């Protein structure tokens, strides 16, 4: 999740995560671009406010205080500079000043040309095989990060696509307690709790940064999937878009869609959570996609309708104690899957966000695996569209967004687990077009 500049022995020994940016004098004569005012190397700002009593095991997972237990000195950037060394640009800006505003449109993938189809699949594969320039990931927990020998970094190069979905199972993994002990279950960093929205945000936004300069590309954008639309089949499963199902087996991708050809990382749950082992780079399995295929559970056999949105966009909280998955009349809530459109709370109903994901009867159903069906992205920018739209009408009130007592890694000021450089919720909760560089070409439908 780190800087491959920052996954040393050195680096680690320091808890300094501060590395050049244009270093004339020697390595460590420009940590943060301070010779020319980019920034500075400064302490770690962190929460520290209390948690649900949900997690009870404080003191033993990585993820806790965010980024603490790994770097407790990072970069600070000034102004409108940004990035790991503050090499790049805060959102909504670019150029080498970090003074040309820029506005990146986010379409339906549906109404995007023949050309501009095949040149978002293309850019997914190219993710899927590329390696991320910037991102390591490591293989093992803190104790255990420097290897038998206490002088070899357990981190491992990763492509840009399977890093955004590691990084999304490092979020929602178990509490590894030891060898023999049953790992526990009730922690997600991103999901069940307000940062849900703010987190897949930044998610999608670090995505579409990554693959703007894979391509040199720096307009490029992420479109989204209209799923609240009643039908019970996937009207972007064809194989010029997201892939058909394959006519020899009902669960697999067609093998006229390069999709059939990717294979999935971190699906050994079994392996992490009774080893103390982490998800690493080596790929295993094919993607399971089967729409509308959960015979032994209907209510996931047909997707959202369009009253469903325009219900959920009626609940003016944006969330509600306990901020959970049980809260009812909340925004948050709702969008996410655990309420009806309408915001009340059933331990049985799945809605929306949640009801996308199980109709896929498949790899994207499963929370710590779902990213690895490339649908997950356009699920999730249509996702995005609706908190945006959200934030626009009830004036972005973060008021019932909590600094305290949420569930763990939900609270207003955590840094979003694992996002590098470090990100708070309250910087995503803002109206995209204004603040973030992006804005969703769409329509919201009436009542
Ligand atoms: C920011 O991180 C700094 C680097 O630390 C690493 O990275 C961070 C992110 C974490 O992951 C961490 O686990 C990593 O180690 C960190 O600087 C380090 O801080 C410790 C604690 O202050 C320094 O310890 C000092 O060292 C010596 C001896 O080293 C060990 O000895 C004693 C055993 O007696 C241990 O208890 C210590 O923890 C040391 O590990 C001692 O001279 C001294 O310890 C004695 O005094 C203190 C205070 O009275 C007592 O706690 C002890 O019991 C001892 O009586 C110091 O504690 C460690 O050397 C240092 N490393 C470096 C490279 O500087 C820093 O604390 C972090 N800052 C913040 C604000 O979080
Ligand atoms: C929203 O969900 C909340 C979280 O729910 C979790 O996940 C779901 C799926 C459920 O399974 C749920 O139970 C899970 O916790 C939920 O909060 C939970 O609410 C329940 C019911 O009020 C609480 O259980 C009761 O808690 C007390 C307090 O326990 C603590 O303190 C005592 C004293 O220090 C210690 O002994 C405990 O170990 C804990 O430290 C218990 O006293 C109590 O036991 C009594 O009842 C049981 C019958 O079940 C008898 O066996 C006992 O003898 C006692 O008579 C209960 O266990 C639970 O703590 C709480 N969990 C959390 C994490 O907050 C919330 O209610 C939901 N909200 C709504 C509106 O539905
Ligand atoms: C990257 O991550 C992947 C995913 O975790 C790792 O690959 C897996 O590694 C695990 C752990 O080593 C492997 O799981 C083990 O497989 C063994 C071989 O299975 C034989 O025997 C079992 C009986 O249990 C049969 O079902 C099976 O068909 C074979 O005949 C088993 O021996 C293991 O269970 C035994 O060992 C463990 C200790 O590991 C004991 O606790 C158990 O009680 C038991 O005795 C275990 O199931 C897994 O097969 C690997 N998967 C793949 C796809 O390769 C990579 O290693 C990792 N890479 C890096 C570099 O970290
Ligand atoms: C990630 O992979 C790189 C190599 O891959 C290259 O760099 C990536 C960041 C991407 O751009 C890739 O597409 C690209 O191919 C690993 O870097 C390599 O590390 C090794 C081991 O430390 C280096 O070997 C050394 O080489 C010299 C001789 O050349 C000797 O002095 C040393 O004894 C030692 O053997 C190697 O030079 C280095 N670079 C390259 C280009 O191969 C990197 O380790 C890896 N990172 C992780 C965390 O696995
Ligand atoms: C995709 O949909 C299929 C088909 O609906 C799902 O398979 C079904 O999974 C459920 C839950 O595991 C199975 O129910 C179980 O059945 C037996 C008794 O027969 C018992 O062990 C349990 O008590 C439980 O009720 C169900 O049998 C099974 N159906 C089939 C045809 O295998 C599948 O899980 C879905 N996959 C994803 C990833 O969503
Ligand atoms: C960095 O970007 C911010 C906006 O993200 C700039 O601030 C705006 O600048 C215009 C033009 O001067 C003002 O009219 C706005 O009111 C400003 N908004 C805010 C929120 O300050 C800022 O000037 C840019 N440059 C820096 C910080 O050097
Ligand atoms: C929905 O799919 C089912 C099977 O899942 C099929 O029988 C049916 O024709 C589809 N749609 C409608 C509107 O009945
Ligand atoms: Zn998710
Ligand atoms: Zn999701």
């Amino acid at each position: 999740q780190f800087p491959r500049q920052c996954a040393t022995v050195e680096a680690l020994r320091s808890g300094m995560c501060c590395p050049d940016l244009s270093p004339v004098s020697g390595p460590g004569t420009d940590r943060c671009g301070s010779s020319s005012g980019r920034g500075r190397c400064e302490a770690v700002t962190a929460d520290s406010r209390p948690h649900s009593p949900q997690y009870p095991h404080d003191g033993r997972d990585d993820r806790e205080v965010w980024p603490l237990r790994f770097f407790n000195r990072t970069c600070h950037c000034n102004g409108n500079f940004s990035g790991h060394n503050c090499g790049t640009c805060r959102p909504g800006w670019r150029g080498a000043a970090c003074d040309q505003r820029v506005l990146i449109v986010r379409r339906n993938l549906l109404d995007l040309s023949k050309e501009e189809k095949n040149h978002f699949v293309r850019a997914l594969d190219m993710a899927k095989r590329t390696t991320h320039p910037l991102f390591v990931i490591a293989t093992r927990r803190s104790e255990e990060i420097l290897g038998p020998d206490g002088n070899t970094p357990q981190f491992e190069n990763i492509s840009i696509y399977n890093y955004f979905v590691w990084t999304h199972y490092y979020s929602v993994k178990k509490t590894f307690l030891g060898v023999g002990q049953e790992s526990f279950g009730e922690v997600d960093f991103s999901h069940e709790g307000p940062a849900f929205l703010t987190w897949h945000r930044y998610h999608l936004l670090r995505l579409e940064k990554d693959m703007q300069e894979m391509l040199q590309e720096p307009s490029f954008s992420l479109p989204y999937w209209n799923f609240a639309t009643g039908k019970n089949v996937c009207d972007i499963c064809t194989d010029d878009l997201m892939g058909s199902r394959s006519n020899f087996d009902s669960t697999l991708i067609s093998p006229n869609s390069v999709f059939s050809q990717w294979r999935v990382v971190c699906d050994s749950l079994e392996d992490y959570d009774t080893l103390g082992t982490l998800c690493n780079s080596t790929e295993d399995g094919p993607i399971r996609r089967n729409p509308a295929g959960n015979v032994a559970r209907p209510m996931v056999q047909r997707l959202p309708e369009p009253q469903d949105v325009a219900q959920c966009l009626e609940v003016g909280l944006f969330d509600t104690p306990p901020f959970y998955s049980n809260s009812t009349n909340s925004f948050r809530n709702t969008v996410e899957g655990y309420s009806d459109p309408t915001g009340k709370y059933d331990p049985a109903v799945r809605s929306l966000h949640n009801l996308a994901h199980l109709f896929l009867n498949g790899t994207g159903g499963q929370t710590h695996l779902s990213p690895n069906d490339p649908i997950f992205v356009l699920l999730h920018t249509f996702t995005d569209a609706v908190f945006d739209e959200w934030l626009r009408r009830y004036n972005a009130d973060i008021s019932t967004f909590p600094l305290e007592n949420a569930p763990i890694g939900h609270n207003r000021q955590y840094n979003m687990v694992p996002f590098w450089p470090p990100v708070t919720n309250t910087e995503m909760f803002v109206t995209a077009p204004d603040n973030l560089g992006y804005t969703y070409e769409i329509q919201w439908p009436s009542r």
